[PDB]
DNA sequence: GGGTTAGGGTTAGGGTTTGGG
């Protein structure tokens, strides 16, 4: 639950 | 525009992972 984010790989994220 | 992932797009919710705000 505390790790639901993650921030999927190169996908719009942190250009 | 901008923020975890962070930009765009219009739209306020959506959308690669995604909800607002």
């Amino acid at each position: 639950q505390a790790q639901a984010t993650i921030s999927f790989p190169k996908r719009k994220l942190s250009w």
